[PDB]
């Protein structure tokens, strides 16, 4: 049992699915292991839809950080005081962004504008009430009942100022209802939206690339890691951030050194990652990742404010060289390892690359 | 059973009670049910006093947010470096405030200076040490010993520089101690205290009124609610604040919608409310309140900074009308409900009311 | 069980490492002792000791540390990945250098005991990031422990270092050349350059005792130091909001804490006889008194300290009871509170001319 590896064949839970797309939530982290109890308050939600579709109005009881891991998207957030907000999200093109935070209980709807590409979304959610994520759909479809349908009849009459039959016909009539929450929209309607919506760094080399961005407000960090077959992300550790990794495409070998099960005895937690798999990396635990195929991930780092990336090989951000460069440093290295301070520095300098190495 | 309902008849517990007043504490929220886990840190204290009384000095291990739900009170804070803070609180006259935060561990005493009216107080507590709330009384009365009496004879003689017998005669002697912590005081005493003390937005209509106040630093809000008999507070929800309702006087019928037991299936949680009953309205969960008689509530909303009030019926703060005014609002609403967008838009317009409605 | 706030050194510390040169101990979890101590689930104490002229090999831990020197001197160096370093000289008593420093989570660091005759005693508060356990990753390869480097695959180490595993093993891990442990002995001459640059980079008390506190506003934690003459008393008092953790550095003391019987209006006295390395917890707003039974010195940490206030129940300074007496109605109020009359109690409160610390022989 590698308690930090979440296989896709078990970890995700289908919430919705139809010919046009699907929604799944990842299982509680702390339920998998108590060693992951500081991740109790965080949950993952994944979404996928075919071209030209619309996700109907809803509001969830969690703070969402929506990331587009493929395609484009039109997001419109609706405010109770007659105000609206539009955002055009695209995973690549440097003109538009690929993430947007959505405040708890804010009604929003999503559109996949492209006629060819699918919208692939991954999001960090942070529930308000208790650790479970609750989505309140306003729609009445074949798949689900609208929440207004839960209140009592005269409460509905007295509110809307109409007779139930009128209110029902216009709102709830089984006839006329759409099938599910992911609906197929028409090309004409969305050109108008897209237009208005549209009006509104990296470290890598031959073998890989790494792009991170930190949201000081949420105290969260968002990465993008691309690696080509045979590449290697040399051993390293993130000082303060807890890192949640997700395979978007590809497969890779992961090696994590954690505590053996409060001692000075280690143990390795090796795993073989593939599409939709999620791997957790605790703050300060060393890790190395090698591309078994071309692979790209998206990661969320929690506790991101003032985090340092410490590398254990290569020319850039190497802490061992740094130790060797302290005032009486070489003497420290010679006592740390079996060689001499000179010998270790010699070895530490053989490698000419930084971050992403070739491992074959 | 409804996990959000706290029946006064069996949810409060008496700390102290005597011919002049009482103090009871509400049971733990997370104990009634795990759904209520993000409330494990808060508590509700209730206290009522007869006219012209004093609550003897004490300090508690919790932050208090005190609220006059009926009557008037003279609150005084005693700081160690020869300082006091005098506050005059009342429920109705717009000249004085109706609430006051009391920092943890601060010595304070209370007075009901009125010669005819009783004092009714409701307060939100945030214990510092663990889930329990601890009150340390300085007083020595027939109902309780002073905490000073838990110290050893030699610690006491040394501290005060007096033989244990002097100390006993002045501070603890049985003959002279009041009967309990609530005390009957004379009108002439509270005369000069009143002077000294006194020198130191609403939405509604004929059917009911709502008055809300947000304490930015505490990130908590207080709501006062009065609805005439037969009035309805139409279906609404709050984006992020989890709400705790308390009935001060009167009767009401409530319906809250939420998750049936992580899915899309809902459930209705209804309840018939009366005095001192408590009801938890989770953030983002739709709710409606129908007044069975003339009723007055007091509410505490926690995790309130930036919370929004989403209404589902009427002229003010209606989300549904706002979705209609979006770019292709009508088309979205069209796909959201059975009716066309023009139809549901016209429907939403029949109710001229806002917030409170006639439902006699 | 009996007294949930007392932690006997004998059965409360677990040894992480120990050898001829020094040792590292970790205190048992606060919550694991008593459910009453719930709000300290995420806090820990680590204790360390060193012989004169010793070095503690590099390591990074997954906890934010607040290091405090309880005796001796130390040179602390923090190593950053961007070719940057931070040097600190720490001492316990001479008012010229600091006695404490905070080490952020995941920062590589190493400590030296420059002194040729004195030991180095450190007490430290830890706030773990991952879960309640505190983990320490040692970079070193010694008879005692292997380096976390040794835990990756040979081929990954080869690709990483661009070296054949035989040379990688030679130069780094060969046991035919490693030290016996993580606390190692050094030469005064070796640290010649270091020490130089290191060295180049609130009290209320009387004849009976001295209190010295400081508050790291960023961390919302308070640091106290108490010294008391044998036979002295820190009269009854309480902290309004801070939860205080007390550690006996040297000496013996008698403590009396007044808490609840288990929400009643019934109190109960929790008492103990403290001595070297015992930890005693003092909850926010719970009354307490300490009688020094031998010359004694304490170091304590105060969590949830921003805005805290000290309330004494006896003495001429910070006396809350006299402060009630001087209120617009005070005397009337004090007369109903206690058995005697307001003038009578007010008379008694003034017999004690001392403040904070009092003679109790
Ligand atoms: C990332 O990797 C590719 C392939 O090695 C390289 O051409 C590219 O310049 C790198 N950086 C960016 C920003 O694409
Ligand atoms: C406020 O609410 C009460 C209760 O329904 C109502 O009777 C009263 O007319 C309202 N009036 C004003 C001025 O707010
Ligand atoms: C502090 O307390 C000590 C120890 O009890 C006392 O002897 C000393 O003189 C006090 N004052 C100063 C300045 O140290």
């Amino acid at each position: 049992d590698n308690p930090f590896y979440f296989n896709s064949d078990n970890s995700w839970n289908t919430l919705f699915k139809n010919q046009y797309g699907h929604i799944r939530v990842l299982q509680r982290f702390d339920q998998q292991s108590k060693r992951l109890q500081n991740l109790e308050d965080y949950r993952l939600v994944e979404f996928r839809s075919k071209p030209e579709t619309l996700l109907l109005p809803q509001q969830a009881d969690a703070e969402l950080l929506l990331v587009v891991r493929s395609g484009s998207a039109i997001l419109v957030l609706v405010k109770p005081d007659d105000r609206r907000e539009y955002f055009f999200l695209t995973s690549d093109n440097p003109i538009f962004s690929d993430h947007q935070k959505i405040p708890a209980g804010t009604i929003f709807y999503l559109v996949n504008p492209d006629p060819k590409e699918d919208l692939r979304i991954i999001q960090l959610a942070m529930p308000v009430n208790n650790p479970q994520i609750h989505e309140f759909f306003l729609s009445s479809t074949e798949a689900q009942q609208s929440y207004l349908q839960e209140f009592s009849k005269h409460i509905l009459e007295a509110s809307f100022n109409s007779k139930f039959e009128e209110i029902n016909r216009v709102l709830f009539e089984e006839e006329g209802q759409q099938e599910g929450v992911i609906v197929n929209i028409d090309s004409e309607q969305i050109k108008e939206l897209s237009k208005h919506a549209k009006s509104s760094n990296t470290i890598g080399n031959e073998f890989g690339n790494l792009t991170e961005r930190t949201d000081n407000s949420l105290n969260v960090l968002i990465s993008s890691i691309e690696m080509e077959e045979g590449a290697l992300f040399v051993p390293h550790y993130y000082s303060k951030a807890i890192v949640i990794l997700v395979v978007n495409e590809g497969e890779a070998h992961v090696e994590l050194v954690g505590p053996k099960g409060e001692t000075l005895e280690y143990e390795s937690y090796r795993a073989e990652l593939s599409k939709d798999d999620v791997f957790v990396i605790p703050a300060a635990y060393p890790v190395a990742i090698k591309a078994t195929s071309n692979v790209n991930f998206t990661g969320f780092g929690i506790n991101a404010n003032n985090n340092n990336r410490n590398l254990l090989a290569g020319k850039t951000d190497n802490v061992i060289s740094s130790i060797g460069r302290a005032l009486d440093g070489k003497d420290v290295l010679g006592l740390t390892f079996s060689g001499s301070g000179d010998e270790v520095m010699k070895l530490i300098n053989k490698q000419s690359g930084s971050y992403f190495v070739d491992a074959h």
